[PDB]
């Protein structure tokens, strides 16, 4: 058995014209059952937002996520390789509008669902994390 990932931190924003329920529906197409904490902040162009944040470590959610992550990113490792940090983490941003339609679309900038994925890796280093995910993909 492998843990694969230790936990997932997530962040996404709700702008003034957005329906928070649909934003959360989009998040739940990436992490079903996610129940984010709310906090008021400023987003793009200083627009007031609610930030929806969470740190998820529930085994059932992590495993379901890895199942979908694996289907999505099988043979697409070259799209992820540069998104790892020096500490084992994989940073993945997905298009929020696409998520609402049930599609995982990696993006680099813009309005996204931000995931900070703590990859099971020892030593907790970029190369180890990369190798581990590539093997999975
Ligand atoms: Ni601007």
């Amino acid at each position: 058995m492998r843990d694969m990932i230790h936990n997932i931190s997530y962040c996404l924003m709700v702008y003034g014209t957005e329906d928070e329920e649909k934003v959360i529906e989009a998040l739940r197409n990436v992490i079903p059952g996610a129940t984010p904490e709310r906090e008021s902040a400023e987003g793009y162009h200083g627009n007031p937002i609610t930030v929806l944040r969470g740190r998820l470590d529930r085994r059932r959610a992590l495993r379901e996520f890895m199942e979908k992550f694996t289907e999505v990113f099988r043979g697409r490792m070259d799209e992820l390789e540069d998104r790892f940090d020096e500490n084992g983490n994989l940073f993945l941003r997905l298009d929020k509008q696409k998520a609402l339609e049930g599609v995982w679309e990696p993006v680099r900038h813009g309005d996204a669902i931000h995931l900070k994925i703590k990859v099971e890796a020892y030593p907790a280093k970029r190369e180890v994390a990369v190798e581990n995910i590539r093997k999975i993909l």
